[PDB]
């Protein structure tokens, strides 16, 4: 299922351009990153990103679920700076 | 930090009216549900529905991620659904 971790890791992916490279930006291992993700598609049941792919490449569901993040989590963001208004 | 799971375990008190029936509908036990919101409650920075109420009472906090919640999770659906179109 998908979390708010996957999304944001989604999102580094994609700003760092490598498993690697984000793994880095995430403080954690690259093994750690790749576990991560591949426990994520065997139970979503599809790829999320082109395997073996130099650049990295993300398949169509790995797009969906990007811009997904890109959405999602500015909302996120913007609801807990709300929360923490000095009111209410 | 807010999880997916704590916006549709939100989603639930609301839906279900009491801590108690919401922990069965989410197929979780009363105190463990309990835990889990006092837990992020303390990394937040501050409640989510007011203590002791009966009937139980959104925090003007909790109100926000209530309304994020109704916002995200029908996204998150649809992307996962658009991820599983015969296509792609
Ligand atoms: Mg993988
Ligand atoms: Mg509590």
């Amino acid at each position: 299922m998908i979390e708010v971790k996957h999304l944001k890791t989604l999102q580094a992916l994609r700003n760092c351009g490598s498993l690697a490279a984000a793994a880095a930006t995430l403080h954690q291992t690259q093994s750690a990153l790749s576990h991560q993700f591949s426990d994520l598609e065997q139970r979503l049941g599809f790829r999320l990103f082109v395997r073996k792919s130099q650049p990295l490449r993300f398949t169509p569901q790995g797009e969906i679920l990007l811009q997904l993040a890109n959405q999602v989590l500015p909302q996120i963001s913007q609801a807990l700076q709300a929360c923490n208004e000095p009111q209410q």
